[PDB]
């Protein structure tokens, strides 16, 4: 039951990803959500997650394919596994320009789900080779 | 089902536990001869061989322990992640970072693993760099 819930919030949650539906992403996460960015800074909130959404979609866009979603019988903790598919669209700052440069790398993420919501999204790939493919 | 699950997570938190207890050859035990193992935000390496040296590498430079293990797995078994935070010093130099003074260390870490018939074939290992080398450096 509670690992089925889990489960299945996550995966919502990637599918508005995959759509670019970030109010609807949004709705699955907790007022405070925390949020710990890839070789980054943790944030809390909603509003900073939004931002970051915006922020990432203002150069990059990307799907992720081959989702492999694990969770706990608590259906608190999940791990998804994935392949982030993406362009490189409108030149970002410390990289190279824009060029229609496409990426594929695998990433991952941890998330705590609690009380019916996603409390922490916690994401991991390797920077190194991300930077390596859009030069 | 249940069952494939059970056997996933077993798996893994033993390699866990293992690690916890300084046990390199009952780790190496858990771990098929084609294993991959793919170092946090570093290369590939595969086999037990260079799993064997990964760990002596490590153990010459640091000292970890793994607290808050949560192993989650898909229900074919074939999957599993974990999260964990680690407690470690850093006490020997390691090629290309700060020189080791007995820095100590907390965070979270994360793993991804492939299981196929009660043994391990992938490790690909996550963590936050950049904060772990602003501890050591701090
Ligand atoms: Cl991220
Ligand atoms: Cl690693
Ligand atoms: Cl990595
Ligand atoms: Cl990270």
């Amino acid at each position: 039951s509670n690992r089925q819930r889990a489960t299945g919030l996550v995966q919502a949650y990637y599918e508005a990803f995959n759509r670019g539906d970030w109010d609807a992403m949004l709705a699955f996460l907790a007022e405070d959500v925390a949020h710990d960015l890839n070789q980054g800074p943790r944030e809390i909130g909603r509003a900073a997650f939004a931002s970051f959404l915006q922020r990432m979609n203002d150069s990059y866009r990307e799907q992720l394919r081959d989702i492999v979603v694990t969770a706990n019988d608590e259906g608190t903790r999940v791990g998804a596994e994935y392949v982030v598919h993406g362009v490189y669209h409108t030149t970002d700052e410390g990289l190279p320009d824009a060029n229609g440069q496409t990426y594929v790398l695998p990433g991952g993420a941890f998330f705590d789900v609690r009380d019916g919501q996603i409390t922490r999204v916690t994401n991991y790939y390797n920077l190194q080779e991300w930077i390596a493919q859009v030069s």
